[PDB]
Order: structure tokens, then C-alpha cells, then sequence
């Protein structure tokens, strides 16, 4: 019917389903998002407006838009525990550029995590709006335990004095101390934005400890650990500042929401509050764990911090392959793909790195757990020490083809 | 069965449903997508991050979602003449942004249409981060004919001058000479960028003439006449702006694309590509003319510049009801749509306006004819004569439903 007449774009997309089957995917951002929160994106919502919020919108025909819009901001409160959301930012940069709007003032002092250990691009890279309007400053993990180490992190920010301090991280394997930030934060007389993008799902999960009591705003992804449709989201407690970040997000920054994405985010919040959303936190975490074993155990590996309590890890391939941009290349040939990743205080370039990231989310979402996790990780071990043997390689790709078989990602 | 996890959900979207078809919407930026938009939107491509641009991305697994970012990319060059398109722009906000940053700094001056004739939020409201960044001063109509004046703007210009000028209008009826704001332009030394979201598909359908060959940069939505997903669209003919576009919109505004609304761009780009599309565009053209015709002859009602050749039209309701948010709220209980809106030279304030804006797309896409728009305009020129009369609105309602059942949306 409709594919008939597009054979082109349907037959790609037939082929991304395909090639989504047939990969082993451990970027650490990646998930499977459900049946319902992709039929939730395609639907008719998509034909209708809805400037402004909930009982406040610029159009009329926006009743049964606003129990969607209200059910997303429901939830949200309700799995997270605070008392505000907005449901309508597109993606979270629009989200952390919204909260900056309403915080701080082009040109203050922000500090973030450093881009090398963790920090996201929209926590101030100078490619960034981020780096190009506020003046970020960035802090670093310890050089010796790779940990965050908060007494350093104050006596920065005595120095710096920042308006805002952003904590949340990518690439950074353990367990954050919110309550910490939140007093170094009132040290220095600071705010405090936490972006959970990378861990929300695990804070929902209760594997995590919540960044929303100490953070006076917390910034996320609907997608990444939480699972949920591509988009974000902002909550907080203060009812003066979500006015602000309400006039932020629109008219300061977007103009009418995605219903659509919306509708989908109130689905994933809702399996998200299920009982089984907690089952999926504990395999999430044990996956991961799983997999940094195989590498620390073996001796040419170092995983940076020593192992994870999150969905993710770092390791130091470089005894191994000349950089992480190389072990990229190499596992990508037997059908697994993850990103080469800087490593604290990172020795090469930016564009080799001496490091891969890998994460459990998606793998646990197909179903599989420590056993099968444990063997993709020895697959990688043995993919990166024979690189340059062809018949290695292909013989890991065919295994990888075994186990993907075994796990049907729908 | 996914439906039955969330009722509470999916008995909000059949709601939504049932209300968009016994709803005859007017509001002129709204369109009926196809079947094959809202599927494309509804698929796996969601899971997978594609940060970078074609040939370019930061991860592997990519070489599928290269093609169809590819196939949107190469049918809005196509469909639009340009040799340059950037199709992930998450709104037609961020695509203005990303130009905005691409062309001018912070601080610079720019000129487009006031707000009360037809400028959008993101051409400098006060309230949006266009205009909190760089300085805007506003062209008009002129008073008498509310049709631009090229020699009043030229005049503006050589005072002003601006750094860019920006062109392109919301609530404008008549057709725009592009190739004079370019002379403009070029006689004060000014980019100049085009938002054609309004008149996309008019532009596609053959319709309005085209901006890409005048403006250095033309903007547009996906969605609204051109009938696609909510998004942005970037086109340019210069391959030095079409670099730093690039680098605006990623890394610099937003992080990776929603690959599954850029395959939804594709399909409706295509749709467009289609003669099908001409003869919509044609129909919404008719259709327009139709309903203004309706309040031309009454003598109780004026129409802004007295017509149209475009998809909308503005209409003065104050000799018949207190100002144009009255008018509003009384359609609405007919089960017409549309919105209030300044007219030119707006002596009312902002939350109440002189004027309603009606448009045809929505109707068109439904199957509506130059009859049926016809009948809707005299319907609305009934309700408004009688706003008091509650007996009525309720015959108009019933009527309106006669018309709705014989035009099914989907
Ligand atoms: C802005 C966006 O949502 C980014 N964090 C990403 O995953 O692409
Ligand atoms: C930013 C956005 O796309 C605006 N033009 C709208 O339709 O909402």
C-alpha cells in the first residue's frame, strides 16, 4: 500500500531492521526502545499544534492534546519525585540550553565535567552554543583513582566561582555523590543542574541514587538508559524556577512540541514505573559488570576506575591496538559496535584516543544476560589481540552471527 | 497487544482521533500528514544515534542511516532547486538558529517582518531567543494597501543597516517578490535568509516562486504546506554557507538527528515531488480564495490587502465581535478551528487582536472543494453575526457535523 509507492526509503528501512538484528551493540548511549513507543510516534498527533502548555495554549482543538501532554508531565513527577516537569523539550541539548536560559546569563562562569572524563558537548565544548555563550570551566576525575574527588572539585570552584555547576557524565563508570555537589554548590553560592541523560534510567530503576532532591534542576534524555522515544525532559522542585524554564523552553527556544514524541515519552515513563523496569536496572548493571571482568582479569586491559556500578566502561586498549579509533575499526568488522572514547587525561588526539567505551543497555534490552555478555567481551579481547588476522576475525564475526540469531532484538 | 499496558494512553489518542474528525480546522499552519509520514516516524530508526552528517558520523553502524538521511537530503535539493540541504534541524526554531549563527554574531542588527503584519516568533520577539540575542527592527506593510512596499523597505534598510534581512511571514497573503528583498539586500550589503515555512509547499506545487535563488539561505518546516513531520530544513546554494550551517545545527545547536523523522522528511518530500502535489497545491490555493470571497462581499467584514493569492488570509472581525479572541472562543463552538491574530497596524492589544487568520491546507488535504470552503466561510460569518445566540451556534454545530461525516480525515 503505502510502500508501493516508496521502494526506496521502505526498502532502507527493511534494511536498518536487518542490520539492527545483526549487530551486537554496545554504545553505551544505544537502547531498544518498545512496540508501543514506536506506534506511539507514528500516530496522528503529528497533525496538531499545541503552542504553549496545558490549559494555556495558543489554539483551541488542544483538550485531549493536553491529558497526553499532562499524563507525560504525571508520570515524569511521579517517577522521578518532583514536583515540576516539561515534557516538551525536542532533545536534551534543547533541554540543558533551557535550563542556562533560565539560570545564568550569557558570559557567567559554568563548571562542567571535562569532555576528556566524562563531560557531554552541551556542558561547554567550544563547538557548543554551550562554550560559545556561558564561559565553562571544566573539572576533572583524580589522576591516580580516576574517581571524582569532591574536596578537589570545591577548591576549583572557590577558585572559579562559578553561577552553575553541572555535574553528570558519559563516559564516567561510578556512582556519583549528589549530595556532595549539592554542597560544594552551596559553598560557592552556585546552582546546581544535574544532566542524568546517561544514568536516568537507572536512577528510575533504583540502581542509582537521584540526583533530583539536591539538584535544582535535572536535566535528561527521554531516550539512553531510560528507553524511551528520542527527546527531553526537565524537572525540578522549585515552583519560581520552573516558570522560568517554562518560559525557556517556549516561546525562548522552541515553538510548538512533537505531541507525537510526547505521547511515546508517556508511554516509556509508565513502563519505566512498572515492577519490571527495576528487573531490567539489575540486568543492566550486572551486564555491564560482567563485561569489565574480561577486561580487567586480562593483562593487556585496563579499565579505567578499576570497574563500573553503572551501564558502562571505559578501557585502555592501547597495549593492544595503536588507539581506540583502530579497536573501533576491528570490532566493527565481526559485527559489534561501540565507540573509541578519550580516557582520563587523555595522552593522544581526540580523533585516536587511547580508549573504547562500552555499554550494557541495549544487549540487556534484546534479553541477553552475564553469560552471553562475558563471551561478546571475550569475542573482543580476541577481535583486538588478532586484528591483523583476517581468519580470526571472521570466524568471531560468524559466533557474533550465532548469538544475534539466539537474541531477536523485536 | 501493547494497548492494553496503557489504556489510560491509547484512549487518549483514539479521543484524538475522533476529535481531528469532527474538527474542521482552519488554522493555517496545520496539514493532514499521510499514512506512510506517520509510519515512517513510527519505526526502529529511532534507536540508532547518527551525531555527524553522512560519510561523517561520529559512530559505526551507519552506512543504512547514510542512506536515508542521503535520500531526504538529495530530494529537498531536488524539490527545491538547492544545491546545499541539511535536513536534521529539529524545528523550524532551530533551523532559523542555526542560520542566525551561521551568518551574523551576537549583538548584530536584523531586520524582518513585524510581528502585527506576519513576522514569526523566531524573527525577533522580545520573548524568543531570537531577539534576547541579536538586535531586530521590524519592517511593516504599508498602511493603506497592507502589501509590502519594496521602495519603504529599501528606504528602512539604507538607515538601519542591517546585517540580515530576513523574509517570510506567517500571516502575509499576497505574494512575496524575492528577488526584490535580494536587491535589497544586496544594495545595503545584507545576507539575506528566507523562512518559507508558511509557503513551502506552495513553493514546492509550483505556486509561489521560489526563494532559493535569491536567498542566501532559505529556512523552511517540513511540516505545514508541505505537508511532512514536524522539523527543519536548511537549503543554500553557497558551499561555504552550507559548511558553516552544518557546524551550526551539529555540533553547535543540537546533538544527533531523529534519524526516524528525517525518513519521515524523505516520504513527504517525495509526496511532493509527485504531480499529485500540484494539483493539492492548486486546491489549496482555490479553496483559500473561496472563503475570502465569503467575507469580501459581506459588508460587515474586511480582508486583509482584500484577498489573498496564497493558502491563508487574515480577516478585520471587529464591526461584528469585540476583537478577534471573541471570534475565536465562538468558532470553537461551532467545531471550527482557527486562530486570533494582530492585523497590520494592530490597535488592539496582542491578547486580544483585530483579526482571525484562516487557512485552507488542513480542509484540502481532507478533500474539501471550493463548495465546501465556501459553506464553511458562511457558517462562520453566521456564527460570529449571532455569537449571543447559543440556539444558534448549536444549528451551525449540527451542521458542521453533516459536512465533517462526509469528509472522513484518514
Ligand atoms: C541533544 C541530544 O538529545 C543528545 N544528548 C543526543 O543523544 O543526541
Ligand atoms: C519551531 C517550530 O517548528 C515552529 N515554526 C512551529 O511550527 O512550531
Amino acid at each position: 500500500d503505502y510502500k508501493a509507492f516508496d521502494p526506496e526509503l521502505w526498502n532502507a528501512i527493511d534494511a536498518e531492521a536487518e542490520r539492527q538484528q545483526n549487530n551486537i551493540e554496545l554504545i553505551a548511549s544505544e537502547n531498544v526502545v518498545s512496540k508501543a513507543v514506536m506506534a506511539a510516534q507514528g500516530t496522528l498527533l503529528t497533525n496538531k499544534s499545541a503552542e504553549g502548555y496545558p490549559g494555556k495554549r495558543y489554539y483551541g482543538g488542544t483538550a485531549v492534546i493536553d491529558v497526553v501532554e499532562t499524563l507525560a508531565i504525571e508520570r515524569a513527577k511521579k517517577l522521578f519525585g518532583a514536583k515540576f516537569a516539561n515534557v516538551q523539550p525536542h532533545s536534551g541539548s534543547q533541554a540543558n540550553a533551557a535550563v542556562y536560559m533560565s539560570l545564568i546569563q550569557p558570559g557567567d562562569t559554568v563548571m562542567g565535567m571535562d569532555l576528556s572524563a566524562g563531560g557531554h558537548l552541551t556542558h561547554g565544548a567550544p563547538v557548543s552554543f554551550s562554550g560559545k555563550t556561558y564561559n565553562f570551566v571544566s573539572y576533572n576525575v583524580d589522576k591516580e583513582s580516576e574517581l571524582l574527588d569532591y574536596d578537589a572539585i570545591l577548591a576549583q570552584a572557590k577558585e572559579v566561582r562559578p553561577k552553575l555547576i553541572v555535574a553528570g557524565a558519559s563516559a564516567y563508570s561510578r556512582i556519583i555523590d549528589f549530595a556532595k555537589f549539592r554542597e560544594i554548590a552551596d559553598a560557592v553560592g552556585a546552582y546546581l543542574m544535574v544532566d542524568m541523560a546517561h544514568i536516568a534510567g537507572l536512577v528510575a530503576s533504583g540502581h542509582h541514587p537521584s540526583p533530583v532532591p539536591y539538584a535544582h534542576v535535572t536535566t535528561t534524555t527521554t531516550h539512553k538508559t531510560l528507553r524511551g522515544p528520542r527527546g527531553g525532559l526537565i524537572l525540578t522542585d522549585d515552583e519560581d524556577i520552573a516558570k522560568k524554564l517554562n518560559s525557556a523552553v517556549f516561546p525562548g527556544l522552541q515553538g510548538g512540541p512533537l505531541e507525537h514524541v510526547i505521547a511515546a515519552k508517556a508511554v516509556a515513563l509508565k513502563e519505566a514505573l512498572d515492577p519490571a523496569f527495576k528487573e531490567y536496572g539489575e540486568n543492566v548493571i550486572k551486564n555491564a559488570a560482567a563485561m569489565a571482568d574480561v577486561f580487567n582479569q586480562h593483562p593487556d586491559f585496563r579499565v579505567i576506575s578499576g570497574g563500573t556500578n553503572n551501564h558502562l566502561f571505559l578501557v585502555d586498549v592501547t597495549k593492544v591496538v595503536e588507539n581506540g579509533k583502530v579497536a573501533q575499526n576491528v570490532l566493527e568488522e565481526v559485527n559489534i559496535t561501540l565507540n573509541k572514547n578519550s580516557i582520563p587525561y587523555e595522552q593522544l588526539s581526540p580523533f585516536k584516543t587511547s580508549g573504547i567505551r562500552v555499554g550494557s543497555p541495549a544487549i540487556t534490552s534484546r534479553g541477553m544476560g552475564e553469560a552471553e555478555s562475558r563471551q561478546i567481551a571475550e569475542w573482543m579481547v580476541e577481535a583486538l589481540e588478532n586484528h591483523d588476522k583476517p581468519e580470526v576475525l571472521e570466524r568471531i564475526r560468524g559466533d557474533v552471527k550465532v548469538l544475534t540469531d539466539a537474541f531477536p532484538l523485536y
